[PDB]
């Protein structure tokens, strides 16, 4: 069974969708830590909760992005780590520790890309217009461009949405996806093949 880290920086709800999906029997995957970049939020409390153990490393109390990425890496290290998951964490990683897990390290972001990249997109999408949105799981490149895509859903935007509602609908999409990747992955089923494009058996 393969060994997997989640990194958080608030609400936690995707890390609950992947700890109840990692306890199902046929699980191919296993949660063995979870880190945050933030003091005292909800997320901490769920993966307690569960009989995971926890770490908070504040990005706020050293020199640089690379000092700061050592940290994170120091402890994926201490627990053996194979794969992991972004889950809401909202910190631009280094050239090498992105180099150094290639091909093993999978983020969650709330539009159809290549549309609406960066922060905020459920705002970007309703002052565009568009009436079509949705979600993206995907590996993690050197350039915030060319991550390859594992799954997409594509999600309805009603006229009268406000940001609080059409995010509500999209959450639900990701908690389905994001499992669903995991095992892809996680199973072997789903590879990055050596030529920098996704490959399945």
């Amino acid at each position: 069974r393969i060994l997997v880290a989640v990194l958080i920086s608030g609400t936690g709800s995707n890390l609950q969708a992947l700890i109840d999906s990692t306890r199902e029997p046929n699980s191919s995957a296993q949660i063995d830590i979870v880190i945050s970049n933030k003091a005292a939020v909800a997320g901490l409390d769920k993966a307690e909760r569960a009989g995971i153990p926890t770490r908070v490393i504040n990005h706020k109390l050293y020199k640089n992005r690379v000092e700061f990425d050592s940290a994170i890496d120091l402890v994926l290290e201490e627990f053996s780590i194979d794969i992991v998951c972004l889950a809401g964490f909202m910190r631009i990683l280094s050239g090498p520790f992105v180099q150094k897990w290639n091909g093993k390290m999978l983020n969650i972001h709330p539009s159809l890309l290549p549309s609406f990249k960066g922060s905020n997109a459920h705002e970007q999408a309703l002052e565009t217009g568009v009436t079509v949105t949705g979600c993206t799981v995907h590996f993690v490149a050197e350039d915030v461009d060319a991550g390859q895509i594992i799954l997409q859903e594509a999600v309805p935007v009603k006229r009268g949405d406000t940001v609080a509602t059409l995010s509500e609908r999209v959450k639900l999409a990701e908690h389905k996806i994001f499992p669903a990747a995991l095992q892809l992955v996680a199973s072997g089923t789903v590879q990055l093949g050596e030529n920098g494009k996704i490959c399945w058996v």
